[PDB]
């Protein structure tokens, strides 16, 4: 299908991976309104992505995916200066052990709190239509990397949540799909297109590896 | 090796599962340092429990394995009292949903906090003698519930944070071990505490995810 006309929330795209997703969406015709404290990074942004697109379908937003006011305040900037939601990202990320209390605090908490703001303001029942809901993972949710232990916790959390509150809206008949990305950036990107364009995936899990591309894991 | 003479540490341990786990220990001989929220429900079980064993073998402590000066104050008074620590045990859990932030921080980040304390007192690297360090999980970290997404959260993450911790201190050359056990929907509670006494029993198995179902037994997670 065209995502033309459609309009996402990816979190946390001031640079990296978060802002290549936005091009795609750009490219692809939806808009976008970043989401994103890092402000020095996140106008530069919207500054590279608007010579090659016009400049009003593409918005800046400044929240730290921590707290539960103004997630919900994004979203609803999000969905009256363009009037509703398709597309939600959930990808803010930050990669710590010693203070684990963040590292715990921002991959599970906000991941959570995200994914249930976009059934609000998606869900059939109350509301709105439905659209898409993507939480953003890696090995370390489906591998145990020694290494960094609240990692592998946070993505752990993620799997499992996905997978939870998909069968959840499935059951309420809602219309919100929620699907989980664990690869090993552009490539990356390539899966938002790949997952969206198809309303026949919903609550699994997509890994982006060296070995097959793009692919599925099979529990 | 040996579990005689031991001192195990297991929180909420006033009813349930719990008061099993502390019971079989004093069966072996282990000392034990109860712990619980619900006075009530501990004081009960502390008075059931000195009956088939003597008065100085045990001793509660109440305290909420979410609030880090008090489950820090809760080992250093075990350590005073015994002088020592050996076994580690964190059963604390709950299930909801309204206060979703509560289910996360009880199950998922008091159990970070009790292992970190553990390895502290525990690890050869600073003064200790080591011993063991036990978490509770169960299948929601393995499959998933439905109307209890927080839940499963929760259990994956203790999941994945132990079988790191095991590794992540087993090649430091610490002398710990670190391992989480997830029982079925309680299935002879008993059957949980029978379940603990085998982790302090064997020494070449660290990081070891035991599950139970009633269609096999016992068998552990493939990896
Ligand atoms: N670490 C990796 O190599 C992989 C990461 N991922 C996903 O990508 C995310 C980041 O990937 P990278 O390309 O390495 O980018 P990155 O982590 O370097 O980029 C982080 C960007 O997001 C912002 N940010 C991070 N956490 C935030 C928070 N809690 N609130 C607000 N802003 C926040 C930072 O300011 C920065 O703008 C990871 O969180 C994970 O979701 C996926 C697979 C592998
Ligand atoms: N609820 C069940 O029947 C089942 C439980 N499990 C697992 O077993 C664990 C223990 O469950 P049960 O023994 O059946 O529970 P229970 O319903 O018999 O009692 C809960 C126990 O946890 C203690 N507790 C709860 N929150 C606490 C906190 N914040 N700080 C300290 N202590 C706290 C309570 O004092 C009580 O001792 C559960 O957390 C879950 O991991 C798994 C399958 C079935």
């Amino acid at each position: 299908m065209h995502v033309n006309g459609k309009v996402a929330l990816v979190t946390g795209a001031a640079q990296g991976i978060g802002r290549a997703f936005a091009e795609a969406l750009l490219l692809k015709g939806a808009k976008v309104a970043l989401v994103d404290w890092n402000l020095e990074a996140g106008v530069q942004c919207k500054a590279a992505l608007d010579e090659q697109f016009e400049p009003q379908k593409t918005l800046f937003i400044q929240c730290d995916v921590a707290d539960q006011q103004q997630l919900r305040d994004t979203f609803r900037k999000v969905v009256d200066h363009f009037g509703r939601l398709d597309i939600l990202v959930n990808n803010a990320g930050v990669n710590n052990e010693k203070n684990w209390e963040k590292t715990l605090q921002i991959n599970l908490v906000s991941v959570i709190s995200g994914t249930y703001l976009g059934l609000d303001y998606m869900s059939k029942q109350n509301g709105g239509e439905g659209g898409i809901i993507i939480n953003m993972s890696s090995l370390a949710g489906l591998m145990p990397v020694a290494q960094q232990p609240v990692y592998c916790a946070s993505k752990h959390g993620i799997v499992g949540f996905t997978r939870s509150a998909a069968l959840a809206a499935n059951l309420m008949n809602s219309g919100v799909r929620l699907n989980a990305i664990c690869p090993g950036p552009p490539l990356i990107a390539n899966g938002l297109i790949t997952l969206i364009e198809d309303d026949a995936l919903n609550g699994a899990i997509m890994k982006i590896t060296t070995s097959k591309g793009i692919h599925f894991q099979d529990y």
